[PDB]
């Protein structure tokens, strides 16, 4: 049997800077380092920085006086920087740049007290930061997930409205999302295509190429990692069978007997070492050198801040 690894795959650069400042907090200041929400989302990952004592819990009131508090790289609501900012603890902040740099535009809308959309799963945490950056009353902030929401929507001033996406979407279906908000809004703005980053563009362009070749796909993330199951999706709807899965324990024999070629991709939140070694299982399995694709060259880095380095 073929192995066939998808090229990019695996760490984008928020991911990497962000576990990099749980780390480098843990070996600055020792144990414990509290973390709201999972840093990544990422069962390894998270179950690695648990078992050095970092300790993720989901709510400022869980965290105690004194403490010192990372804000995951999914990003924070204003409501949970004040709260933790009123309770004086120590913060540092492994929100990505690329979702700040979302947050600064909702920001924007609400001084303004102009009505912004967001394109984005309900109840995903970057959607609950996002959201939460729009304080003014006099404005809105509208979810939306599918045309159909699009289709279901008022808003009070058409004339003035702003767009916004989540990073880690489907871009083929965030399309649709915004042809049906330029259908039914046609003053509405916002940037060129849609805020959704690099690395998941890139690792969509190149779980489409993987699965162009590969009967089968197995995709390296969590189940709660929005840019991963989009991986898994994306194979699927190309007639792939396709298996999100944490680690090489997951992959069932029935799923590659017989398979002559079998490709394995990795979200942006899965480390290497998973990839590696389920790379090992399918070799066990009956599969050959693994061969990577030729694939778009990505060089962007977000260092941690100077105070963790
Ligand atoms: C931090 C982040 C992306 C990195 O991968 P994650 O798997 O942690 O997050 P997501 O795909 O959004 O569920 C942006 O939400
Ligand atoms: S928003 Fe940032 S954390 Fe990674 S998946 Fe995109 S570069």
């Amino acid at each position: 049997m073929q192995i066939l690894l998808a090229n990019p795959r695996g760490f984008c650069a928020g991911v990497d800077r962000a576990i990099s400042i749980v780390e480098n907090a843990l070996a600055i200041y020792g144990a414990p380092i509290y973390v709201r929400h999972e840093v990544v989302h990422n069962r390894y990952v998270v179950d690695s920085l648990r078992e050095r004592g970092a300790i993720f819990i989901e709510q400022i009131s869980e965290v105690p006086d004194g403490a010192i508090l990372i804000f995951s790289a999914h990003g924070v609501s204003q409501a949970v920087r004040n709260e933790a900012k009123s309770r004086d603890l120590t913060v540092f902040d492994a929100t990505c740049p690329l979702v700040t740099k979302v947050h600064m535009e909702v920001a924007r809308a609400s001084r303004r007290g102009e009505e912004s959309i967001l394109i984005g799963h309900a109840g995903h945490p970057q959607v609950e930061g996002t959201m939460g950056q729009y304080s003014n009353p006099e404005g809105g902030m509208y979810l939306v997930e599918s045309p159909d929401d699009v289709w279901k929507l008022t808003v009070k001033n058409e004339e003035k409205l702003s767009f916004m996406t989540q990073t880690t979407l489907s871009v083929d279906d965030t399309s649709d999302v915004i042809d049906a908000l330029r259908k039914r809004f046609p003053k509405i703005v916002g940037p060129r295509k849609d805020d959704i980053c690099y690395a998941t563009t890139n690792r969509q362009e190149a779980v489409r190429a993987l699965a162009e070749q590969a009967e089968v796909v197995l995709v390296v993330g969590s189940k709660n990692s929005s840019n991963s199951n989009r991986l898994a999706e994306l194979a699927q709807r190309m007639g792939k069978r396709a298996f999100l899965i944490d680690d090489a324990k997951d992959i069932q024999e029935e799923w590659v007997k017989e398979v002559k070629c079998v490709g394995v991709t990795a979200g942006a939140s899965a480390p290497d070492i998973l990839v590696q070694n389920v790379v090992a299982r399918l070799q066990q399995l009956g599969g050959g050198e693994a061969i990577p694709l030729e694939g778009r060259e990505e060089n962007i880095v977000f260092e941690v801040p100077k105070e963790l380095r």
